[PDB]
């Protein structure tokens, strides 16, 4: 039953969180094994990493809890106190732009939302903490001339540090998902700045590189800051590529600004025709990587992050809309929708094919060229690197199995869901027989049974993972109103009038 899957979810989340409450409080990175903990920054002051990515799953789930209802508060009051009194980011270290973004930003202006949509807590507390760390993290875009960012900047000062390797170019994808957040952040304030630094650095990197036309909207991982030129790299929908695809839609259901959405179809044509194949012998559709241009062969090896298109295939297609009613409307893509499914399928199979029910972090498809010391899964549709074989909490295919179930409706997906919510359950559980002290933690081995553990919950295992298996069983989900950020936090779908009357337009074209 629906209300019981949430409460195991629920359960799930509480145990993890009960655990980190009680030995890691206030610390970024925690490991669940030995209860340790510490902070990223070198003078050791706290970021929120976990905390604040965890606060809008913890309103989520106060607001549909019947067992934990009351719990859930008082955790989101623990948050907010800590958040509010605690956490400062004038602090005296490099970060990267993109992570703090993502995830300490993005975390802050959704738990504004839903603190405004649900009435719980102060959103307050949370956009007066978004202001000043959008202020330090948009200092990054006055270091070059372009517009792009360098990777990293210091909150305290503002001084930005290019990509420490790759000939110190910037990952693509790194400066193309800061969008959502800023753009957001613009239409609270009313701060056109946020807007404009953040949509300029398209114009460089579509112009001076030729983008559509030689590329087919695939994008090179590296771009060089100073020139805004592809830097000789990998195309993949993999690490430092898959999200400048993914805020390409998202800006265009966040604002309604039609030229992202039509750079969108552009990117996704030219991955149909350049990435896109089907494995042996089940015949399972995956996106591949090109190496060496699109003019070189196409490699088998997919990251499990490249498991987010399916929710974004269908998010694109059906613009929120449930199939009954998008099936009929001019803007449905059938293409997108029949891939979604396939996509979505395929990353499912990555972890029905486990032999732990858990994907790991990367696979390499069978291409019928698989021709020494690699894992061949159950039915022999891809196979796994010994280095490869960890599983890091990822969300990427429970993310696009919430979409499809509820813009399809198709129960299968819940089925899917529950199951790989109970592979996550008997899998990274650590005293699994003990509801007191159980947790859940990363693996170094998802491959090997039992399963090998490693010392460490990423803050996307509550952020996301287990956000997204919570709304899968959630009864009533409006995918219209609701655009989720590249870390799972959900921002509101924005007023066109208002941003008209906020003079937040599209400024430039193609
Ligand atoms: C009802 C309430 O508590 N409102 C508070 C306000 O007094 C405070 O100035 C602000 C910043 O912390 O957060 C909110
Ligand atoms: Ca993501």
């Amino acid at each position: 039953g629906a209300g019981e899957m949430r409460d195991r979810i629920e359960s799930m989340f509480l145990e993890s969180w009960r655990d980190y409450s009680k030995h890691g409080w206030g610390y970024d990175v925690y490991g669940p094994i030995e209860h340790t903990s510490h902070n990223m920054p070198r003078g050791n002051q706290p970021l929120g990493w976990i905390i604040v990515d965890s606060v809008d799953t913890l309103m989520l789930m106060y607001n549909s809890s019947t067992l934990y209802k009351s719990e859930f508060e008082a955790e989101i009051q623990r948050s907010e106190h800590w958040i509010n009194d605690v956490l400062d980011f004038d602090i005296d270290a490099e970060v990267n732009v993109f992570e703090t973004t993502i995830r300490m930003l993005g975390g802050l202006l959704s738990a504004y939302h839903l603190s405004d949509v649900l009435e719980v807590g102060n959103k307050t507390v949370y956009l007066n903490k978004a202001i000043d760390l959008g202020d330090r993290l948009a200092l990054a875009f006055l270091s070059t001339q372009t517009g792009i960012p360098y990777s990293s900047i210091n909150l305290h000062s503002g001084q930005a540090v290019k990509n420490h390797a790759d000939g110190g170019a910037s990952s693509t994808a790194e400066f193309t998902t800061l969008q959502m957040e800023f753009k957001y952040l613009a239409y609270l304030t009313g701060n056109r700045t946020y807007w404009e630094l953040v949509e300029r650095v398209y114009e460089p990197l579509y112009k001076n590189n030729d983008l559509l036309n030689t590329y087919d909207g695939l994008v090179p991982i590296y771009t060089f800051p100073d020139t805004g030129k592809f830097g000789a790299s990998t195309i993949r929908f993999g690490s430092r590529g898959d999200s400048f695809y993914e805020y390409l839609l998202k800006q265009y259901l966040l604002t309604h600004e039609t030229l992202y959405y039509d750079l969108y179809r552009k990117s996704m044509e030219g991955m149909k025709k350049h990435l896109l194949a089907q494995s042996k012998p089940s015949s399972l559709w995956y996106i591949g990587e090109r190496e060496q241009g699109l003019h070189g062969q196409l490699s088998p090896k997919m990251d499990h992050l490249v498991c987010f298109m399916g929710g974004l295939l269908a998010s694109g297609s059906t613009e929120g809309l449930s199939i009954h009613e998008a099936r009929r409307r001019p803007f449905f893509s059938k293409s997108d929708w029949d891939l979604a499914k396939g996509i979505t399928d395929t990353c499912y199979q990555m972890y029905k094919q486990s032999s732990s029910g858990l994907a790991p972090e990367i696979v390499v498809f069978n291409d019928g060229n698989i021709k020494d010391g690699w894992w061949r899964s159950s039915v022999g549709d891809f196979f796994v690197k010994p280095l490869d074989r960890h599983n890091l909490q990822r969300p990427e295919t429970v993310e696009s199995i919430m979409f499809m179930y509820h813009l399809s409706h198709d129960h299968k997906y819940r089925e899917w869901g529950a199951e790989i919510a109970t592979s996550f359950f008997e899998n990274t559980c650590v005293d699994c027989n003990d509801p007191k002290l159980r947790r859940f933690t990363s693996l170094s081995d998802c491959i090997t049974l039992p399963t090998k553990k490693s010392n460490n919950m990423e803050s996307f295992w509550l952020a996301e993972t287990l956000k997204y298996l919570y709304i899968l069983f959630l009864d009533e989900f409006d995918l219209t109103k609701v655009v989720f950020n590249t870390e799972a936090h959900p921002f509101p779908v924005l007023d066109e009038e208002i941003l008209k009357s906020q003079s937040l337009t599209t400024g430039w074209s193609l």
